[PDB]
């Protein structure tokens, strides 16, 4: 069982890139591991929500798959990140939290077979950010400041800084161990999230945004899910898949930053949110498109497994 | 009985159904609760609930539905909340006719809806619909609001603890739920639910209570607590979660005891979210939380889903699963 | 393939309207173009967009050829022109946004498919939405005065005749974003071609949406703007027969949804103030699809079957045997 729940948390970490592996996974934690706190509460975070589909009874190949530890990963982070004593519990209340969600948006957007996507994530920690104001328990950082909209008056950084982003991880290094990472389990997932960075690194440029964030490499984030995701993953890798993609892609940066905006006023983070729902609308499409083929969800595995399958 | 006493029948079981007890005789020990409060507020109550049953009818709902209430709950808290929330006018009663049966096309909307996978409506009804006829005020005059809507973005005294802060609070919770500020009626609303089913009256209990302290561990002003006002929403997770959904046992207690907690947490968040806006969170948070452990349910094994169509009374529902 | 293109396009306008008709489109197009050759040209551009785009990923001929794949595409070329000030990448823009109303189209098919309820215009706005809201932050282009941050608060201007007339074409028109009274007229016409019953209930519906803007008590500017009655005349047009087998009962129901379209609009105003963004047809989207949802459970109701529904006419006369 101990070694089985770690076999799942290493999975969970790799499936952050749709790559269900415990080595990436491993590999991945190995590049952030940039604060051991933030590795701590991350830890923390899949291990919670791990332990606890367990408790609730999910199907084994399911928490084995590492696909209930994932999103228990990023909730066990970005609560520290966006520290108190009770900053370690609320990052256990959130994984949990994450597991419910996950469930429920799973039954929920199974019936027509979309993927889950970071969804549970985000919808936990919103819930569990929002009421920071008046939950004073916490205090939050610098990173959160409520203000109406307002219009405003490289590439190195910023590459790196998007695939770790991806993982709140404002650090160059990580973000090439988070790469490198990504290629053990496959190339194509690793060359995948590096387009992601990029395609959403150029795309922000062309829409005119101020070159700070770009290198901070916020624009990045969800476009490496965008590419990892729609790159061979969830969809039979092809040309037209590609330029699906790259469109996807292209797409995820305009909602990361329209989403910037809706939440402003309400002053708290985007959070993985641009990307599952540029995703999801993808997704939804996918079956309607002849010329684009549909990954089974239920069967959706490496863009190199989904060619191999493929083949015959 | 009669069409008249069958709207009667109706009615009364609706305003139960607010805590998900479907009887008649719990219903009316609430509307006696209330009744203390507000004449007004009863009077719109019974408005709101009238045409909702009333809107049913004429659609043509199953009867099964309408006779047990399910076509009233939602019924009653747009009758009451578009009165308190906003300085009454003449049009306050039309358009208090005018949210009920909102509620009711919500209610359709939602169940052909959420019924494929037979997840239940909720509130849901009674938001999504008074949202709606509530948001727009701002622009449309015709009503002026109560004191109690500010638009302002949000920005982070303390007050003290106390043993008032928690008896206040505890009944004020209960009371919040049918936005009722007041502590008897809250005891009342108590003992009503206690007649249909003990269970669900102490459900209801621990989760104003768990609602609670959950507040006052996440540090929150200890003016609003004693309100009452995050007792609201967990009275109905416990109440609803409480063997009423879910077949209770220990594993389903400590589900339920988590929502509850989580109930707060979301109360908080919603508040925020419609700060700048302005407008209440009202019964929204609840409504959030439940639905997503709800639609979990299914995938836990060791969690025991009540079928919906079938959930009845948590002494009910233990009945007839001990065979 | 060019005629058909164009012959897409045409039913696509119409589709507008719920109406699957070439002439009405085109009818529909040269009411419009009176106001903006502009717009005329970056709608085309949507249209034609959204059109050539589920070609390029096949989607069944008979939804393109319905223009069931080009309605959504026209009003994203046309709104990233007005709420915003042309630029030279407007039209790219333009060209992007229909395109992304295309997968939102069948993102919301599938989805809304399962329980056989329209995709309504929503392919369109949330597109716009995502494809507008990010601008405060994305300096590309730089919007209208129509655009402004600010918490919300509670002059009352003078009700009139005028305020009627003005109105009620600019109901119309709004629904196109289009604030014209020539054009509304056209509009009305163009949907008289198709069928006399969706040019009457798109009338009621501005109609209904203006009466019910003035008992809520609102600034009598804004209604002559007709504002109020965009979606209301879409309210009308959709839950007039064509969604639904018209019937006295029917009829209530859509007096009904129009009467709530309003309300929702204003709501809808508030939600997005902060933001300070269009509601644009957000709230007809809302308050119908609730309406739609519940149709099935209501006896009394007779909900006309999505993938066969028509014209109110021949929605009546399907029904007749």
């Amino acid at each position: 069982p101990l070694i089985e729940f770690c076999d799942s948390v290493c999975r969970g970490c790799g499936q952050v890139m749709f790559q269900n592996n415990t080595v990436t996974g491993l590999l991945f934690f190995a590049g952030i591991f940039n604060s051991t706190t933030l590795g701590v509460c991350a830890v923390l975070g899949t291990a919670a929500s791990t332990l606890t589909a367990q408790l609730l009874g999910v199907d084994k190949p399911l928490v084995r798959a590492g696909l209930f530890g994932f999103n228990g990963t990023l909730a066990g982070i970005a609560l520290p990140f966006f520290y108190e004593p009770a900053m370690l519990g609320y990052v256990a209340l959130n994984g949990a939290f994450t597991t419910i969600i996950m469930a429920s948006l799973l039954n929920f957007l199974g019936k027509w077979g979309v993927p889950a996507l970071t969804a549970p994530f985000v919808l936990a920690t919103w819930l569990l950010m929002f009421g920071v104001y008046k939950l004073s328990l916490f205090h939050p950082g610098a990173l959160i400041a409520p203000a109406l909209p307002s219009v405003a008056g490289t590439f190195m950084e910023g590459l790196f800084k998007g695939v770790g982003e991806v993982m709140f991880q404002d650090n160059i290094v990580t973000g090439v161990i988070f790469v490198v990472a990504i290629l053990v389990n496959s190339r194509i997932s690793a060359l995948f999230a590096v387009i992601g960075s990029l395609v959403g690194l150029c795309t922000a440029l062309i829409m005119h945004s101020p070159e700070t964030p770009v290198r901070l490499g916020l624009y990045g984030f969800n476009s490496v899910l965008c590419g990892i995701a729609m790159g061979g993953i969830f969809f039979y890798l092809n040309i037209r898949t590609f330029l699906y993609a790259l469109g996807c892609m292209v797409l995820g940066a305009i909602a990361t930053g329209a989403f910037s905006v809706l939440l402003s006023p309400i002053g708290m983070p985007a959070l993985t949110w641009p990307f599952i729902v540029v995703t999801w609308l993808f997704l939804f499409a996918g079956s309607m498109f002849r010329n684009i083929a549909q990954v089974p969800t239920e069967k959706a595995g490496t863009p190199e497994d989904n060619l191999r399958s493929l083949a015959i």
